[PDB]
């Protein structure tokens, strides 16, 4: 039986098979020796007896307000940014490593940009479980592991005040990093940039982003309805969008992500941005009258990519941790730290973002009520209602609680059914060996996992073994911190891709944050005090209430 | 006129343009402050005063073998390496900048991969003179130019006593970075990878590698003539190759490198390398008999990128530089330093590489003396001497000077004149603002470049303005180092740019820079220990005189 199979190397050393029955573990740079890199150096020791428990560190985040407001205030609040920024950074390997082809090293691996990277390799496809070694032959059927642990009975908003305006925006941004190939199969993507690069809104190619371009000032194709703008038709921007059969051309919105067509609170986002980069656009000609299209246009992506990750940083991930701690956005906190500019998507970070329960019950805009039949395929509900009242209402209704459990409705519940699938085609390693990789100690039974003993027992019976558990279903499944959107390990596995995306922009980079690189201060200035707000606001009529929390 | 033409930002502060005639420099982190970046701050003031002139540090480095060997027998040898890499290094914009279509950062030029970046942005096209400022309306004809100081009249031997070994080498290693695209025009480039990624041997696609592995072994396809392993003829691997109408298939050598057909030369090269690649996969099947094709193949494909790595810092460089100090391969050096492990190739650094003086005025292969006319496309004379033969020859055989002028045979005289038309093309900046992009003052007279009277006073006619004269003739002109191969600025601006390429390669990073990725501790010491005369020997039937240095 295939050593690495016992998954025998801890703390990220590598399992490397020799001979025909060997196995050896590469331990080097882990911190630790011997044949399964489980001996610390004094140091690692130090280390890991002095580090208090995710949970704890939660605890000091989340009480004494009084006490983080002074922090917030003084040049502390950088010192913690930056150690939260790099302990949470090194976790994630840069260059990539592994891939669905190579659970090793390769130049294949490093170069070709369509594969999705992955932290751990795979399950060793000779191995006596389909996890490795525990459980049983055969895994639990998807849709029955779904419908008796995931399909939603009753609505239970989110605890910490998450909207639907949230739950759009996580939607709409990260299918920018996350678009899987059909043609190619799981493990590949088309979403090169691998991060912020806004391919949802110039496109994930050049020929399409020069259908997109108006090349005119810089800007982007538009049209006016109703005396608003919205983005062009597809017979004015000649690009495929995924529509349902039978839909003309003069019908269709074109955006840059040919998915967005299929969600009116897809579509609001899109007119948002697009109208923000036409706006920069004035703004920067006004500074440089001598500037061309191009340079308008290409400073102007820059400068929303800023704005983008600014409101990621102190806005999007400010409202998911509920932290006292205000995040900040400032790449000079990395000037001092080796840090690699570069970033790579992985499955595990696609998996991990598939946040369905926040999707509601149905869609309240105003006084009406609309399902799910309703709202999907809409081709008008963003024009009938313009951008403010849709951000008006999606900002007012909750969104559902990510973890916990039973919490997807059932019109979208076919999503997590194959996200498990996938996950076994994939061939994820087990949950608790993902829990390991990302610091924590692994569960030792379900009620462990569940803060309860009910689902504890039928996950039990039907897993036969915790180290059974997979991936997704154990992020979805783990008990969440008191008032909290989800459990820790979906803060524990998630902050490290997040940030490390974030910050792994070449925009980030000593070399590229100048504000020469904006155009000027004036361009510069947008990045550093970008807000959800303004993003609305100053391209709306009227400034209705915007926020990732309800009121 | 447009400002920017006056280059007036010092430093590597960017000019920028505001309103119709203004500018403004953007001196962040250059070290200056003030409008065009001039005034220095403490530090910086100190250490361009207590800086010795390149001049002086080349004049230690080349004396004193006494003291060198015990230096390189201590750790200061590490010191000073570490040293080189880094000051060095830090001259190269990683992220890369600028590229031939924006003198300006955007994310188009950051992710389009199939352009050659850029260190300075070009001359404004709007400016008074083809330089920018200064010099004629109309540069001196590239014919001329080229006949008047570049033509060679009597082979002068490189006093390094360099030999065709290393003309070769240089060749065939740069051609897998420099692939400039005919379709796509100047600017562009068909070697993405940007690097030591052996694209030269493996090919710069997928599909072109396919055919050209055997997909047994991990290895590539090859064939037998007179005993000997030979790359495979065009009809076992159905790839494209540049070779003139009219040679039959079968007679045509597969390379993964387009044009090496095109030389003895570098076919001998291709041999050589092909033949190291499968004796890897030999020895990585021993110590992996579990391993397949796909992971012997990629494993020995990274053990060749380290190789040849080593031997180009510890064996190519040393010979080049002509350093008493023993240059040293080895990443560890680079693990405490803020250093981004990835490479892009400048135009400026495929001018520079244009050392076609290196060429004799014949080939001579023992008793026989082959010609340009007889050499050129010779499909049958590696075959004819073989490996060891050939190695011998052109390891006996001195190359010529790159430097001091009028030293490149009139049969590739073409190559100068035109690389000097691309010049033009690419709007590269004046030679002097080269000079001071890269540590060093800018020459004040023609005769200052040259260290004589005739050519300068010609050249003074010509190009009317020191500040006129371009960059590649500025390079080849520009008077040599004692008995050195060229001038300083081959070397200073050179510098940066190669161990940039090297060292910033994924291998070299703390994350791929581990046993395990070159299948062991033994696919790490093929690297660690690597040898021009192992790369041939250890692949050869009998070992030959092999060295980069003329016996
Ligand atoms: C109107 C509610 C939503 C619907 C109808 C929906 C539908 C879908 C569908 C049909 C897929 C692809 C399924 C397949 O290939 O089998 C998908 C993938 C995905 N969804 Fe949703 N989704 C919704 C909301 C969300 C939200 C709020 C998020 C959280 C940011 C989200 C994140 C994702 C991710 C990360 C993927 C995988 C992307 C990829 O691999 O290319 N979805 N969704
Ligand atoms: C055997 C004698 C040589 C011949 C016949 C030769 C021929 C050529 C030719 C025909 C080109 C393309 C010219 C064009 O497109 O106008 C070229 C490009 C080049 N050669 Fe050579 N060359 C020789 C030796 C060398 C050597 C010794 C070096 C030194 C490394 C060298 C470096 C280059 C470089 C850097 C380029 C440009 C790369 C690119 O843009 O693709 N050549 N050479
Ligand atoms: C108030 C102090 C805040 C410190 C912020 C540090 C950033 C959190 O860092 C994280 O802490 C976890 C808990 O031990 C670890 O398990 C993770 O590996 C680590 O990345
Ligand atoms: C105590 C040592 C004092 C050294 C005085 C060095 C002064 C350099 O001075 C600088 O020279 C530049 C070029 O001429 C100017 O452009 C700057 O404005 C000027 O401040
Ligand atoms: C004897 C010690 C030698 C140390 C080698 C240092 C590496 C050379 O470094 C170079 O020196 C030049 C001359 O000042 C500078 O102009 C260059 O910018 C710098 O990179
Ligand atoms: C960095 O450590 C942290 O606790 C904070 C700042 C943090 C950072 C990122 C996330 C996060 C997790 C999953 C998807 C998107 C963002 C998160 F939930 C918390
Ligand atoms: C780093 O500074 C140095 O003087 C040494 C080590 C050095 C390093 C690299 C080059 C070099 C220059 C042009 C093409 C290839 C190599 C060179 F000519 C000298
Ligand atoms: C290769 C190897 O050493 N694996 C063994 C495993 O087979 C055994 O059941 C276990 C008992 O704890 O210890 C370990
Ligand atoms: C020193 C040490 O811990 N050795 C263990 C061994 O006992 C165990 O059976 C094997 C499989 O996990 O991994 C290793
Ligand atoms: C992969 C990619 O987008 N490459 C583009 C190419 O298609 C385009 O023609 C060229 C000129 O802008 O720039 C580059
Ligand atoms: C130099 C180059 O290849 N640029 C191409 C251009 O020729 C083509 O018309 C356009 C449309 O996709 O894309 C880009
Ligand atoms: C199911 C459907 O597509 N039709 C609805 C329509 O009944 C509703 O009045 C309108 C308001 O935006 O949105 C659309
Ligand atoms: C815009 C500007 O200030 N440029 C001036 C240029 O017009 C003048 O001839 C030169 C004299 O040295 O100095 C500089
Ligand atoms: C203090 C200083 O450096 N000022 C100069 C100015 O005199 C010159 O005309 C201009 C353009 O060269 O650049 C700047
Ligand atoms: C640009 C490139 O080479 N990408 C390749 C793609 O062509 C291939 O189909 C896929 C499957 O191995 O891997 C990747
Ligand atoms: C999944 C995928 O796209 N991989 C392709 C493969 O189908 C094709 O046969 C091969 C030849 O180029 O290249 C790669
Ligand atoms: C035109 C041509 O290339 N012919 C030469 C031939 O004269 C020479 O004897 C042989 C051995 O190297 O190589 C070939």
């Amino acid at each position: 039986v295939n050593p690495c199979c016992y998954y025998p190397c801890q703390h990220q050393g590598i399992c490397v098979r020799f001979g025909l029955d060997r196995y050896q573990c590469d331990c080097t740079r882990t911190g630790y020796s011997g044949p399964n890199c489980t001996i610390p150096e004094i140091w690692t020791w130090l280390r890991t007896t002095l580090r208090p428990s995710p949970s704890f560190i939660h605890f000091l985040l989340t009480h004494g307000r009084w006490l983080w407001d002074f922090v917030n205030a003084t040049f502390i609040r950088d010192t913690l940014m930056r150690l939260v920024l790099t302990v949470r950074s090194n976790l994630i390997p840069s260059p990539p490593t592994y891939n669905i082809a190579h659970d090793y090293i390769s130049w294949e691996s490093f170069s070709n940009v369509s594969y999705y990277t992955r932290i751990l390799p795979s399950v060793p496809r000779d191995c006596p479980t389909p996890m490795g070694t525990k459980g049983k032959k055969q895994l639990p059927d998807a849709e029955f592991l779904s419908r008796r642990f995931l399909l939603r009975r009753k609505f239970i908003p989110d605890p910490q005040g998450t909207n639907l305006m949230f739950a759009f925006f996580a939607q709409h941004f990260t299918h920018q990093f996350f678009k899987t190939s059909g043609k190619m199969g799981p493990g590949f993507t088309k979403a090169l940039g691998h991060g912020v690069d806004l391919g949802h809104i110039y496109g994930d190619n050049l020929e399409r982003q020069y259908q997109l371009r108006l090349f005119k000032d810089g800007k982007l194709k538009y049209q006016m309805l109703n005396g608003e703008v919205y983005p062009p038709s597809v017979e004015e921007a000649p690009v495929l969008m995924h529509y349902p059969r039978g839909i003309p051309p003069q019908s269709q919105m074109a955006v840059g992500q040919e998915v967005f067509g299929l969600l009116p609170g897809l579509m609001l986002y899109a007119t948002i941005w697009l109208r923000e980069h036409n706006r920069v656009c004035d703004l920067l000609k006004a500074e440089h009258p001598t500037w061309g299209d191009e340079q308008l246009f290409q400073t102007a992506r820059l400068i929303l990519i800023g704005e983008t990750i600014k409101i990621v940083i102190e806005e999007y991930v400010q409202q998911l941790s509920g932290y006292f701690l205000q995040l900040k956005f400032d790449p000079e906190l990395l000037f001092g730290a080796q840090f690699q500019y570069r970033n790579r998507i992985a499955m595990e970070f696609n998996q991990l973002y598939h946040w369905h329960p926040l999707m509601p019950d149905s869609f309240r805009v105003g006084p009406q009520d609309y399902s799910y039949e309703q709202f999907l395929f809409n081709t008008s509900m963003l024009v009938d209602y313009g951008v403010e009242a849709l951000v008006d209402a999606f900002s007012r209704q909750p969104a559902g609680r990510i973890g916990g459990g039973r919490n997807i409705d059932h019109h979208i519940l076919h999503v997590a059914v194959d996200v498990i699938k996938e996950s076994r085609v994939l061939r994820l390693q087990p949950f608790n060996e993902y829990r390991k990789r990302f610091g924590m100690k692994p569960y030792t039974s379900f009620q462990e996992l569940t803060g309860e003993k009910e689902m504890a027992a039928e996950l039990e019976e039907l897993y036969g073994d915790i180290d059974a558990l997979e991936f997704y279903p154990g992020l979805l499944l783990e008990k969440c911190h008191p008032n909290s959107i989800f459990g820790e390990s979906m803060i524990e596995m998630g902050a490290p891709f997040s940030l490390k995306g974030l910050l792994g922009n070449p925009i980030c980079s000593p070399e590229y944050w100048k504000a020469s690189t904006f155009g000027g201060e004036v361009g510069f200035n947008l990045v550093k005090t970008a807000t959800l707000k303004k993003l609305v606001c100053l391209n709306t009529k009227t400034c209705p209430y915007v926020s990732f929390h309800v009121p």
